[PDB]
This record gives C-alpha cells, sequence and structure tokens, in this order.
C-alpha cells in the first residue's frame, strides 16, 4: 500500500496472509474453513496465515492453517486478469473470535463514489521498494466505469472496478494483491492489477466480487 496508514494490529480481523516460505499475497477469510483470494497469486503449498500484524515476528493472536484445495475461477484468463479470483480450503477450522473474524458477500454491488478499505503488507513506494512488517490500510473511493475505462482503453470488462485516486500517490501495490476492497462492511473487492503503483491517470483496478457470489456459494456448498 503506497499512502497509506498503519491499521493497527488486528483491526482488519479478516485479511489474511498467504505464506509459501514468506508472504506473497493477501486473501480474505469468508467463513470459518474458506479464503478468497485473487488467482494470479496461485501455487501449491500455501499456508494461511490469519491473525497477523507483524508478518515476522509471533505476537500472540496467529494461526497457521495448510490449505487442503485450491480452486481457480474455470474462465480466469491470465493474459488479460479477467476473472481474477480464486477460493482456498483450509485443512480445519479456524477458530473465530474478535481478532480473526470473517467478512461478508455482499447482495448487491456498491456504486461509485463510496468509500472502502484496501489492506495489506504489498511495497510502500511508487519508485523502488520497501516492504512493511504491519499491516498498512488505505481508504479510496470506486471510480466510476467511464473514468475506469479512459484509464485503461481497451482492457476493463464488467468483472472489474478502478478504486483510488486519479491525482497519483495512494494505491495498492506488489504484495497487496489478493487481499480485501470492503465497503459498507461487505467484501466488493480483490486487489488485481494496475500499471506501476500510485501512478498519475493508473488507479488500481479490483475484481468485483458482486458478479463471484453464486459461484462461491455454489463451490463452498459442494467443496
Ligand atoms: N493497484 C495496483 N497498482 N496494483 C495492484 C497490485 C499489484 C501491482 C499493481
Ligand atoms: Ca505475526
Amino acid at each position: 500500500i503506497v499512502g497509506g496508514y498503519t491499521c493497527g494490529a488486528n483491526t482488519v480481523p479478516y485479511q489474511v496472509s498467504l505464506n509459501s516460505g514468506y508472504h506473497f499475497c493477501g486473501g480474505s477469510l469468508i467463513n470459518s474453513q474458506w479464503v478468497v483470494s485473487a488467482a494470479h497469486c496461485y501455487k501449491s503449498g500455501i499456508q494461511v496465515r490469519l491473525g497477523e500484524d507483524n508478518i515476522n515476528v509471533v505476537e500472540g493472536n496467529e494461526q497457521f492453517i495448510s490449505a487442503s484445495k485450491s480452486i481457480v475461477h474455470p474462465s480466469y484468463n491470465s493474459n488479460t486478469l479477467n476473472n481474477d479470483i480464486m477460493l482456498i480450503k483450509l485443512k480445519s477450522a479456524a477458530s473465530l473470535n474478535s481478532r480473526v473474524a470473517s467478512i461478508s458477500l455482499p447482495t448487491s454491488c456498491a456504486s461509485a463514489g463510496t468509500q472502502c478499505l484496501i489492506s495489506g503488507w504489498g511495497n510502500t513506494k511508487s519508485s523502488g521498494t520497501s516492504y512493511p512488517d504491519v499491516l498498512k490500510c488505505l481508504k479510496a473511493p470506486i471510480l466510476s466505469d467511464s473514468s475506469c475505462k479512459s484509464a485503461y482503453p481497451g482492457q476493463i470488462t464488467s468483472n472489474m472496478f478502478c478504486a483510488g485516486y486519479l491525482e497519483g500517490g495512494k494505491d495498492s501495490c506488489q504484495g497487496d494483491s489478493g487481499g480485501p476492497v470492503v465497503c459498507s462492511g461487505k467484501l466488493q473487492g480483490i486487489v488485481s492489477w494496475g500499471s506501476g503503483c500510485a501512478q498519475k491517470n493508473k488507479p488500481g483496478v479490483y475484481t468485483k466480487v458482486c458478479n463471484y457470489v453464486s459461484w462461491i456459494k455454489q463451490t463452498i456448498a459442494s467443496n
């Protein structure tokens, strides 16, 4: 996250870190046994880390649980990033409390102008590299579809939205991928792609979760 603030320990209780020997992507806990992340974060050998603040220090609220099954969306296209969503099943259920909690799925899609919270452990610089150890947060609005399409001609599908600031300076960045965009207490986006980080006229692009609720629910019911 570029241009954000330190969230505070366990203030984003649905945020997870995906670990394969190191943090590589975020995700969101949607019930006690399932996480949703970005398809472009897929790899084998995932450990899900819940209850994290500092990802390099054991602070006492962590739960570390291996994945048993990953499911990339059937129509994910790695060239265009259309349908950039995956589900991860945990080998055992997490123990839910005030510091480790699920986030609700939306019943309706959010409109442009709605303020949302984006969070992650990704790079904090738009030039160069500095990775934080503690969770960072950013408040940002959903942008109109017309603004989003004008920023990225030919690249925005109905399964994507833009959020952030056209003036630059505040955005998600590398290592934030897969993490949550929460608006009015519901999961509306997944950190997906963008051009650089925090550049003028190049806002972040997010997977539009409201289009996937039926697939999520059906998949969880059957796996
Ligand atoms: N929001 C931006 N700029 N991103 C998404 C996360 C990876 C880098 C590009
Ligand atoms: Ca920790």
